[PDB]
């Protein structure tokens, strides 16, 4: 049931406004893309107040439940990260949704909750046009305002662009008529080259890597900028860790590990200077994507990642490619180094 929900809305959402709902609903499309069947999700926030998320991923099952003998669709609309598309439901006066798949359009609605239609075939498409869409209309008696902080959206959807290579975001606000459109090829890479292309930086175009071991995934885009304002993100199964945590605890370590080994062999260090991780990160920009299991954080609000685990697999994995980078590139290598050497020195 979805009374729970109505009753204590804040034990499953940011009543505070419907961007949450919003994301519930995005993150239900990501996974799509994530999984290799969507590629373009289109947001639209409407005057009426109604926001609308429309992907072309496989699109929700429009099967019927043996023992329900209800639709798959309605269970799932019917019956904080991952609370659950019924979350919207439930919180909604009215929710629309759009499923092509297996060469038809369907068509279902619901009110308060409450299903108002039956599974409708409304259309008939392509056997490759597929996908799903859902517009709902956040009820305002549960939300301090009924607006969405479209600043705080567009940095949400632009990071599932970032964090999934390939997959192209719209976002279109018709109250002011603007519109935003996020895609990029390499993921990580190029987001941090374009967001530094104002500054010059080591290496020109970033240190990059990735490991993968079986459960645990990391992925990260790094370099140093002598000037200029940098670029600083880290994600734990694209959960955005503002305050950082163990797996850039890891990284930090194991880029200063590579960086200290090859100022040793070189012997570019001066007398009585030794490298201190503060001088190889002060000046290090980067974007760091972990995917791990279960991830425990910490904090005085969960933005922090505390899974040890976590720093042990990223150092390993940063250490290993940045020292192999350093000895291949070893002019851009002393470069580098001597940026950290040149606080050290300071000091
Ligand atoms: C809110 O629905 C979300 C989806 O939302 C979006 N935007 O696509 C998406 O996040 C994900 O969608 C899935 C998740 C799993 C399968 C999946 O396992 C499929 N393969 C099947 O063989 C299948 C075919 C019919 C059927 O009733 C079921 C069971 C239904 C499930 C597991 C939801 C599975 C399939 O065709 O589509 C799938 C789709 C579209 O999971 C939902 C349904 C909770």
């Amino acid at each position: 049931g979805l009374d729970p929900v109505k009753r204590r809305p804040g034990m499953y959402t940011d009543t505070a406004r419907p961007n949450h709902l919003a994301q519930e609903v995005i993150d239900n499309s990501v996974d799509e893309a994530l999984a290799g069947h969507a590629k373009q999700i289109e947001v639209t926030l409407y005057k009426d107040g109604s926001c609308e998320v429309s992907d072309d991923g496989r699109g929700m099952p429009v099967d019927i439940h043996p023992e329900e003998k209800i639709p798959g669709v309605e269970l799932i609309l019917t019956r904080l990260h991952g609370v659950g598309v019924s979350v919207v439901n439930a919180l909604s006066t009215k929710v629309e949704l759009f499923i092509k798949r297996e060469g038809s359009e369907h068509r279902m609605e619901f009110r308060d909750g409450n299903a108002a239609s039956k599974l409708e075939v409304v259309g008939t498409v392509g056997k490759k046009n597929t996908g799903t869409r859902l517009r709902f209309w956040a009820d305002p008696k549960y939300f301090d305002t009924p607006k969405f902080n479209v600043r705080a959206l567009r940095h949400l959807l632009r990071a599932k662009a970032v964090l999934c290579p390939g997959l192209t975001v719209k976002l279109h606000d018709e109250a002011t008529g603007e519109q935003d459109s996020w895609y990029f090829e390499n993921g990580l890479r190029d987001y941090l080259k374009g967001e530094m292309a104002e500054h010059e930086m080591l290496p020109a175009d970033l240190f990059v890597g990735s490991l993968k071991k079986d459960t645990e995934i990391v992925d990260w885009a790094a370099g140093w900028v002598p000037e200029g304002e940098l670029v600083q993100e880290s994600y734990v199964n694209l959960i955005p860790t503002a305050q950082h945590g163990t797996h850039v605890n890891g990284l930090r370590s194991g880029l200063t590990d590579a960086l200290r080994e090859f100022c040793d062999f070189r012997n570019l260090l001066p007398r009585g200077v030794k490298l201190a991780p503060e001088d190889v990160w002060d000046r290090v920009t980067f974007v760091l994507s972990l995917k791990m299991t279960d991830p425990q954080f910490s904090g005085q609000t969960k933005e922090r990642l505390s899974s040890r685990q976590a720093a042990g697999f990223i150092e390993g994995a940063a250490h290993d490619a940045f020292s192999l980078y350093l000895n291949q590139n070893v002019e851009i290598g002393e470069k580098i180094a001597q940026i950290a050497i040149d606080r050290a020195s300071a000091r």
